[PDB]
RNA sequence: UUACUGCGCAGGUGACGA
DNA sequence: TCGTCACCTGAGCAGTAAC
C-alpha cells in the first residue's frame, strides 16, 4: 500500500538564528518590512516581530536572539519558504504570491490546438491559454509527534482574450452583455467594470457597471471565462469550433491527467532541486524527495475504507454498491411502509409542448422498455406503487413571453386546483428562455413558492431536458424518479453502518449567497441539516426553515439542543450510555462556538450520558492531490484503447497529514467520466482542535458514506449531505424569502416529510 | 431548473492571534 | 485595527450517466 503525494520533501536546517522584540500594534509591521527590505525577512506571530537575516549589511535591528528550530517551530522557516521559492525562480514572474504562482513561459495550448485539429484564423492568436503552476509550502507530519515542511505543486490554467474590443465587432461577434475586465490591474483595485452595452467612439458602454458607466476600450479587455471564449470562437469557426475544443482539451489533458500530472509534477521537482533554495546568503535549503502516504515502519499515514454500501431494507440483508442496481432489484427502502400509493401529480406545462411533454410523463411513469435499460420499469413498478395519476395543467405561454411568464403560470396553477381537488405533488416544465429571468419574474422559483406555500412539493425541469435523446433520458429519468419519490416522503436507499455507541447525530451547515447580478451586494442565508444513526442504517432527519446568516451559532445550538431533548425523549437513554454529536460545514467554526455548542449541549443531555462532540470541516480546495501508481485505469468506454482515471486512488482511501487533517479520495476510475479527465483532487478533511471526539479517520469514512446518501442523483455528491442539502435549503429558502405571496407555514406541516429541497 | 463531473473566470470571505 | 494562513461562493459551458 502506497499513495504518492504533489509535494516534495524540504530539507531545512535544524536551527536558525533570530532577532525578536515585542511589538503588540501589527499596524507597524508594513513599514518595518520595507525599511528592512532586503537584509531581514520578517514575520509577525503572537504579539512579536521576528528577523531573520538574508544578506549582510546594514540596517541593524534591536531586540533578543534565540534560536528557533524547525522541528518546533517550522512556521517561521514556511513562511520565509514562500518568498524563498520566489527569489529561486526569477525567470518566472508571480502572477501571485503566497502561493507564489506564475506561468509557463513556451506552452500556449490555443495555438497548438489549433495545428492539432488543423484551424486557422487571425485573431485566433489573441485567445491565450497558458499553464500556471503554484507552489505551496505546507506543515504537514510524516508521523505523528514530528513535523515537517514540504513544497507541493499544483496546475491550472490561464485564460485570457487580450484581444481588442474593436476586432470583434467587425469579425461578426456580437459583444452586448459580455463581461468586461480592466488590462492593467492595479495596486489592489477591482478588476470587473461591467457589462457590454454597446461601443461609441473609443469608448465602451457599460451596465450592471462596478465603477464607472463607460471606459475607454483600450482599458478593457473581455474576461477570460468559458462563456466569452466559446462565444467569440464559435462566431469565428463554427461549426468548426467544436474540433478546437476536442484539440484544447488534449493538450489540457497533456498537464492533467494522472501520468502527465505526476510527470510534470516529477519535472517542477528536478528544476527546484538542481541548485540549492538561497533562505539566506549562508543558510541554505534543499528538495528531497516525493512525499508519499504509507505505512513503512513508524508511518502509520494511508488506509482504504471499506466500499459503501447502498442498503434497502431494515434488517441489512438488501444491499448493493451502486444505488440503480440496488433500486433496480429490491426496491425503495421504505416500500413496506411508504403511506401514498396513488399519488396525483400536478402537471404544469405550456399548452404549445402538449405533445412533448405526453411522451416524457408517458416514459417517466411507465418506463422506457427493455431497450433502454437504464430506466424500463417506470416510476409506478420501480417504486412498488398503484399508479400515477396526471392532473393535467396546461399553461397558454410562449417562451418569447419574458415578463408575463411567472403569472400566467400561478393563475393556471390557481385555478386547475380550485376544481381537482388535493395533490401529493406537481412537475413544472419550463422554456428554457425562462430559467434564467430575474427572481421578480422566473416561473421557476414562482411555481416554486405557490406550490410549497400550499404543501405541494415540485420536481421542476427545462425543455431541453425533456427532449433528450433516448440514450440521456434514461438516466435524467433515474435522477428524476428518486427525487420525486423523495419529495412525496419516500426513503429511496440508505447506507450501512453499524452502530459502536447509543446514539449518533450529525448536523451539516451549508451557506448561499444571493444577488439579482454581480454588481449587487451578496445576502447570505443558511441552512441546516441533520442525519441520524439507526440500526444498521444511517437516517436522514428533519431540516431547518430558518434562514439567516446573522445569529447562525444560536440557531445551530438550538437545533441541536430541541434535537438531543427529543432523541433522549424517543430512545430514553440508560446511565452510562454515549452519545455522539458531529458538526460538518466547508468552513471552521469559531473557538467561541465549539465551547458555547459544547456547553449547551452537554447540560441538556445532562450528567447521565457521556457525550462525545467533533467539528469538522471540509475543503474542495486545497493544494493536495492523491496519486496511485497502481493504477492503469479503465476503458475509456467499452471497447478502446484509451485509459480513464489512470493514477486515480480508489473510492475510500484515507490519507494522514496531520494529527488534525486527512485526505478523502471519492472519485475511482470508475467514476471518473473520460479519458481526457484530470486527476482528481480528494476533500481535505479537518478537526477542530477543541473536538473531544478524535478519530478522524472515523469521521472521513463517515463523510464518505454521506455522499452517497443524496437523493438528488443516483451517483454520489461531492460532499456530504449534511452540506449538501443545507446548501441546496439555504438557495431556495433564501430566493423564497423576497418573492410576495410566499409562506413558510407548511414546511413542517404538509411537507414535514417531503425532501422537498432536492 | 434530472444530475454527476470537470474547468474557466469573477467576487471576495473565513478562522486564528495580539 | 491589522498580520497571517487559508479557501470559499456564484455563473456558465461541455461531456457523460459507477460491471
Ligand atoms: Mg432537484
Amino acid at each position: 500500500r502506497q499513495l504518492v503525494s504533489n509535494g516534495f520533501e524540504v530539507n531545512l536546517p535544524d536551527q536558525v538564528e533570530v532577532i525578536v522584540r515585542d511589538l503588540p500594534d501589527p499596524s507597524k509591521v508594513k513599514e518595518e518590512r520595507t525599511r528592512l527590505m532586503g537584509y531581514w525577512f520578517v514575520h509577525w506571530f503572537d504579539g512579536k516581530l521576528f528577523h531573520l537575516r538574508i544578506k549582510a549589511g546594514g540596517p541593524n535591528v534591536d531586540g533578543e536572539h534565540r534560536a528557533i528550530r524547525t522541528a518546533e517551530h517550522p512556521w517561521l522557516l514556511r513562511a520565509r519558504l514562500d518568498d524563498a521559492l520566489e527569489e529561486a525562480l526569477p525567470k518566472y514572474a508571480a502572477v501571485k504570491k503566497r502561493p507564489f504562482t506564475f506561468l509557463a513561459q513556451k506552452d500556449e495550448l490555443i495555438d497548438a490546438a489549433a495545428t492539432a485539429a488543423g484551424l486557422s484564423h487571425r485573431l485566433l492568436n489573441s485567445f491565450k491559454v497558458i499553464p500556471r503552476f503554484a507552489l505551496s509550502p505546507k506543515i504537514y507530519e510524516p508521523v505523528d509527534g514530528t513535523t515537517r515542511v514540504g513544497v507541493f505543486v499544483t496546475i491550472g490554467m490561464r485564460y485570457d482574450i487580450e484581444a481588442s474590443l474593436r476586432d470583434l465587432l467587425e469579425a461578426g461577434i456580437d459583444l452586448r452583455g459580455m463581461y468586461v475586465v480592466r488590462r492593467k490591474r492595479q495596486p489592489g483595485e477591482r478588476g470587473l467594470l461591467g457589462r457590454v452595452r454597446a461601443i461609441s467612439d473609443d469608448m465602451v458602454q457599460l451596465f450592471e457597471e462596478t465603477d464607472l458607466a463607460s471606459v475607454n476600450v483600450n482599458d478593457a479587455k473581455l474576461e477570460g471565462s468559458k462563456e466569452n471564449f466559446t462565444r467569440c470562437l464559435s462566431a469565428l469557426l463554427g461549426h468548426n469550433y467544436k474540433k478546437l475544443l476536442n484539440a484544447l482539451d488534449d493538450q489540457e489533458a497533456g498537464y492533467r491527467t494522472g501520468p502527465r500530472f505526476d510527470d510534470a509534477v516529477r519535472r517542477m521537482g528536478e528544476f527546484l532541486a538542481k541548485k540549492p533554495i538561497r533562505l539566506a546568503d549562508n543558510i541554505n535549503a534543499q528538495v528531497g524527495d516525493r512525499i508519499v502516504f504509507s505505512n513503512e515502519g513508524q508511518a502509520r499515514n494511508v488506509r482504504l475504507a471499506p466500499k459503501v454500501e447502498y442498503v434497502f431494507d431494515r434488517t441489512g440483508a438488501k444491499s448493493a454498491e451502486y444505488a440503480w442496481r440496488g433500486l433496480s432489484q429490491f426496491g425503495p427502502f421504505d416500500r413496506p411502509s411508504f403511506a401514498n400509493r396513488s399519488p396525483r401529480i400536478l402537471v404544469v406545462y405550456p399548452s404549445s409542448t402538449q405533445g412533448k411533454v405526453e411522451n416524457f410523463l408517458s416514459a417517466f411513469r411507465d418506463g422506457m422498455g427493455s431497450n433502454y435499460s437504464g430506466f424500463s420499469k417506470g416510476f409506478v413498478d420501480l417504486m412498488g406503487l398503484t399508479k400515477v395519476e396526471f392532473v393535467m395543467c396546461p399553461v397558454e405561454v410562449s417562451s418569447a413571453d419574458r415578463n408575463g411568464a411567472h403569472t400566467k403560470y400561478n393563475s393556471a396553477i390557481e385555478d386547475k386546483l380550485a376544481g381537482a381537488g388535493e395533490v401529493h405533488a406537481g412537475i413544472v416544465v419550463l422554456f428554457e428562455d425562462h430559467a434564467r429571468l430575474p427572481d421578480d419574474r422566473n416561473p421557476y422559483i414562482h411555481t416554486k413558492s405557490l406550490l410549497l406555500t400550499l404543501g405541494v412539493p415540485t420536481q421542476q425541469v427545462r425543455m431541453p431536458t425533456v427532449l433528450l435523446e433516448p440514450k440521456s433520458l434514461q438516466y435524467t429519468l433515474q435522477n428524476f424518479s428518486i427525487a420525486t419519490y423523495a419529495k412525496l416522503n419516500g426513503t429511496p436507499w440508505t447506507v450501512n453502518h453499524d452502530k459502536a455507541i447509543n446514539d449518533e447525530l450529525v448536523v451539516g451547515m451549508g451557506l448561499a449567497e444571493l444577488s439579482g447580478s454581480r454588481t449587487e451586494k451578496r445576502q447570505r442565508f443558511v441552512g441546516i441539516t441533520t442525519v441520524f444513526a439507526g440500526d444498521g442504517s444511517y437516517l436522514l432527519g428533519n431540516v431547518s426553515k430558518e434562514c439567516e446568516y446573522e445569529g447562525y451559532s444560536d440557531a445551530i445550538r438550538e437545533s441541536m439542543t430541541g434535537i438531543l431533548r427529543e432523541l433522549k425523549k424517543r430512545n430514553n437513554w440508560r446511565p452510562g450510555d454515549t452519545v455522539r454529536v458531529v458538526f460538518h460545514a466547508h468552513r471552521p467554526l469559531k473557538r467561541v462556538d465549539v465551547a458555547s455548542i459544547v456547553f449547551e449541549c452537554t447540560r441538556e443531555i445532562g450528567s447521565d450520558q457521556n457525550i462525545q462532540m467533533a467539528f469538522v470541516t471540509v475543503s474542495h480546495d486545497h493544494p493536495f492531490v492523491l496519486i496511485d501508481r497502481s493504477e492503469r485505469g479503465l476503458e475509456a468506454y467499452k471497447g478502446s484503447t484509451a485509459r480513464k482515471g489512470v493514477f486515480a486512488p480508489p473510492r475510500g482511501a484515507i490519507s494522514r497529514v496531520g494529527r488534525l487533517t486527512r485526505l478523502l479520495a471519492v472519485n475511482s476510475p470508475q467514476l471518473i467520466k473520460r479519458a481526457n479527465t484530470p486527476l482528481p483532487t480528494p476533500l481535505l478533511v479537518s478537526l477542530h482542535p477543541d473536538s473531544t471526539f478524535k478519530d478522524v479517520d472515523y469521521l472521513a469514512e463517515q463523510a464518505l458514506k454521506f455522499t452517497s446518501l443524496s437523493w438528488r442523483s443516483t451517483l454520489p455528491a461531492a460532499t456530504p449531505v449534511t452540506i449538501f442539502y443545507s446548501e441546496r435549503i439555504a438557495e431556495l429558502l433564501g430566493r423564497l424569502k423576497s418573492i410576495p405571496n410566499w409562506s413558510s407555514a407548511n414546511l413542517n406541516i404538509k411537507l414535514k416529510w417531503s425532501r422537498w429541497f432536492l
